[PDB]
């Protein structure tokens, strides 16, 4: 099954799966310079990438949400410079109807850095604080360790499979 785990530059989606271990990851080279990391293997299924508008205009994002149920949304707590970087790819993820009910699953790790905003402005600058009605989950993400990842995984699992 598909859940799209989106993410910047370096947020933990290769940590996540390190864990996880769907088996060596193939990163190739698709379009000059849009790669997808095709992490999909058995039960689980992660088409892994970037943020980048929508690669040099191609159809195959649009596919990947048509059929996609699940939404992580990896949110380098720490990048605190381009901070809206997520928010402009999010745009699109506003009104589109393929991923309605879609549990966007808020991995905010990087929180205890000292780079990051500090404790509070962490769920601030992200515009998570106020934004409501948009079914979503944030719990707090240690990749290193392992925590955050269990209820994340989980609790989307669940929802889900559950809602419908
Ligand atoms: N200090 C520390 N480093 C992190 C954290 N989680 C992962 N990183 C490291 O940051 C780097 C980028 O993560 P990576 O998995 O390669 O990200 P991806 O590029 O977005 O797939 C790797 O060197 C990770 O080990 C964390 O919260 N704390
Ligand atoms: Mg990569």
């Amino acid at each position: 099954m598909r859940i799209l785990m989106v993410g910047l530059d370096a947020a933990g989606k290769t940590t996540i799966l390190y864990k996880l271990k769907l088996g060596e990851i193939v990163t190739t080279i698709p379009t000059i310079g849009f790669n997808v990391e095709t992490v999909e293997y058995k039960n689980i299924s992660f088409t892994v990438w970037d943020v980048g508008g929508q690669d040099k205009i191609r159809p195959l994002w649009r596919h990947y949400f048509q059929n996609t149920q699940g939404l992580i949304f990896v949110v380098d707590s720490n990048d605190r410079e381009r901070v809206n970087e997520a928010r402009e790819e999010l745009m699109r993820m506003l009104a589109e109807d393929e991923l309605r009910d879609a549990v966007l699953l808020v991995f905010a790790n990087k929180q205890d850095l000292p780079n990051a905003m500090n404790a509070a402005e962490i769920t601030d600058k992200l515009g998570l604080h106020s934004l409501r009605h948009r079914n979503w989950y944030i719990q707090a993400t240690c990749a290193t360790s392992g925590d955050g990842l269990y209820e994340g995984l989980d609790w989307l699992s669940n929802q889900l499979r559950n809602q419908k």
